[PDB]
This record gives C-alpha cells, sequence and structure tokens, in this order.
C-alpha cells in the first residue's frame, strides 16, 4: 500500500499549479481594480482619489462618509421602476420645485402658455393686472383710463382734456 | 524518521481540500458580487453600466473618468461632525445658492417673509413700492393722488375737479 | 532520483504555507471591506448601508438599483477631451440652466445682463420700461409726462393745470 501516498503526493502537487495560476489571475485582477476602485491607500494626502466609504469614527461615534474626485455622472431615477435621465451636462433638467433664493439673474420670465398673462421680458416689459404703489412713480408715456384723484394734483407741463366740468 | 513524509502527504491534502472548499466558496462569492455591483473584465464601450473608473490619456493628459449608469442617491455632509442631509432626491429639495438663470415658466412667485410684502401672484398682482416706467402704459384703472402733470399730457376720457387754477 | 517525489511533498508544504499566507491575508482585507465598503453579507428587507449596484427581478424585467447613505461628490462634467468644473456643490451651488417653476422665494432678483435694467429688491422696487394694468392700480405719488386719459377723472384735491383746453 506504499503505492498509495505518491499518487495522493501527485493529486496534490498537479492541482498546485493549477490553483496558483487561478491565484495569480485573480491577484491581478485585484491588482487592476485597486487601481481602479480599491486603492486601499490610507492616507489624507491625495484626497484618496478614486472611490472610498470611510465609516469613520469621531468622538462623536461612527459616521459614514463616502468619497470620490471624479463627477462623470449620468443619472436616472428608479422610482416606480421609472427610466429618467436627470443631470445631462447642460446644468439639470428635471423641474424646479419650491426653491428659497436670495440671488437670482434671468433675463426672461414667463407667466405660462402659448401666451402669457404677466411676463418679464429681458426689455424689462411687464404685463399685470395691478400695479400698487406706496412711494415714488416716474412714468414717461401713458394711455390710461381712469384717474380717481382726490390729493394734491399739481402741473407743470400741459393738460388737454374733452370735458372739464367743476 | 520514518512515517514523516508519508503523514504530510496526508495532512497536505486534507488541508488542500478544505483550502480548495473554502476558495470556491469565496470565488463564488466574487462571481455574485460584479455579475450585479458594478462589472469586470474588459467589456467593450457599449452600456458598461456600473461603477468604473478609467484613466485614458488625452491631448492635455490622464482623464480619470467615473462613470454611474445608476440611480437614487442620498447624500449627508460629514464636515467635522455635522449630520444634516440637504440635497436628498427629493426633486431640488431645499434651495438654490447664487444663481444665474435663463428662462422660466410659473403661476406663483413671492417674496419670503415674517411681518412680510411684495410678490408677482399668477393673476398679475404686484405691490411693487416704486413702479419706474420709461416707456409706453396701457392702464384700464387707476387711484392717483399727487399729480406731477411733468410734460405735455391729454385727455380723451373726461376730468372733472372741485379745484381749479387758471 | 525517487527522493524527488518525496521532497515534493515537503515542497508543497512550504507552498501551502505561503499560499495561506497570502489567501488568509487578502481575505482578511475583503472582511474588512464588507463593513467598510465590500458588503459581502445581506441586507434582508429594508436594511441597508454602504454600496451596491443591485439588478433586481422583477415582472417588468430588469431594475438596475444604486444606493448611497451619505457622500460628497467633486465637479467634472462628461466633457471628454476637457476639463470641467462643474456642479461642485459648494455652499449648495451647482448652476441652474433653462427649467419651468412653480413655487419661488426670492427678495433679489436681477434683469439677466451686466447691470439690472429691470430689478426687484426687498425694499420692492421696480424700475421697469412697460406696465400695463388691465384692473387696479394705485400709484400714491407720481408724475405723468406724455399720457392720454382714455376715461373718467375726478379731483376732489386741489388741481393746478398748467392750461386748459376744451
Amino acid at each position: 500500500e506504499l503505492l498509495e501516498k505518491v499518487e495522493l503526493t501527485e493529486d496534490n502537487a498537479s492541482r498546485l499549479e493549477e490553483f496558483s495560476k487561478e491565484w495569480k489571475d485573480a491577484s491581478d485582477k485585484w491588482n487592476a481594480m485597486a487601481a481602479v476602485k480599491a486603492e486601499q491607500t490610507k492616507d489624507g494626502k491625495h484626497y484618496v482619489a478614486g472611490i472610498g466609504l470611510s465609516m469613520e469614527d469621531t468622538e462623536e461615534g461612527k459616521l459614514s462618509q463616502f468619497l470620490v474626485a471624479a463627477n462623470r455622472i449620468a443619472a436616472i431615477d428608479p422610482a416606480n421602476g421609472n427610466e429618467t435621465p436627470m443631470f445631462v451636462a447642460q446644468g439639470n433638467q428635471i423641474f424646479m420645485n419650491d426653491v428659497f433664493l436670495k440671488r437670482l439673474t434671468a433675463p426672461t420670465i414667463t407667466s405660462g402658455g402659448n401666451p402669457p398673462a404677466f411676463s418679464l421680458t429681458p426689455d424689462g416689459k411687464l404685463t399685470a393686472k395691478n400695479a400698487d404703489i406706496s412711494g415714488s412713480v416716474n412714468a414717461n408715456s401713458g394711455t390710461l383710463s381712469n384717474v380717481t384723484i382726490a390729493e394734491n394734483c399739481t402741473i407743470n407741463g400741459t393738460l388737454r382734456a374733452e370735458k372739464i366740468v367743476g
């Protein structure tokens, strides 16, 4: 029964080279994705470029963090199994919901529809159903219907009506 | 020494068997990871969805692009012990900083105020405390207290004043 | 000669020592990433922490899904062949393109040009150039240069017209 162990020794030696080849392939593949994703470099010297998912602990406690320095994004929302992209590089396009603001700069503003009612052209035009002023008004031209007056009415230029009664 | 080399044979063989078992289990687990999570190999550039960073040379030089054809995200600020999510996937959640704009289409616009003030409502309404105009006007109603008729005026409808100077 | 096969067993033993070294090293690394980034363990129901691209089966077929607990992204557009620092997400700023709107809140609004030709301020003023109103107007203090008065006008206050024609 000597014949057994040596055949075994072979059943071993023969399997080791092939396993070595497989593990070498795996190690090379890890060398690939490591420079891709898992650089396994523990430092803040290169901003941890690539990708990182640090479950970092402070004196506060465990706090999650995900670090990527490459934007290169093109997203789609999955809600209801939907397939709508949202970040074409032309500065977002889904819709603007309720937004708080303190600085805006826009030439064109539209009320809505084949025709907007109250609009704000870059030319400075404005259509409205009201103009309430609690202060100064400097008007230049005008085609006006009713001007109800009961307070100071002093004139420096010209006035020419059709009927003047009083 | 009698059995030492012989026993090493079976010890090896058994250790290889178990080592191969754990390797097969783990390798199947990896086979499961890139199958769904990102991809691997040298997959062509047709759809290549999943997590992947590639450093391709350009005219300027390297380009480490990071591709994500994927879905809803939510992120928080980890700043030195901060825990407040800000833009967590609710369709432009909180607010915009200094922003330039081009065009819009909106029913309702306000100011934003505690004991508060002016707004641009869907129905043209505006209480603008200083409505300076340097061009044409088409008014169909108005109540003017202190009239400063500066240049040549005219009336098509009628004027009727209790007072008169001239 | 024969001593090669006997030597073969102990050579295999040393080779297994080396392979066990490397393999348990790698497995320990992956186990470290498991709660960090690998997420080898299952999630169950809704609990989820970390990363993973799950292409779940649905009655309609494929449903890829991605989930991030918390992150902070950099700013490089697809912009192949160009470096584009866009969407830094600093100070909650992205830059907005053409878009609709439903609800707005902005005390400060500009004309979308080098100066603000028409401006909205927390003071509530408006230096426009045309404001036509088909409804109510309440202008307290104002001047009128080239105006035609197309409907009724009544004064209960003082009247100091420059001239009267009729």
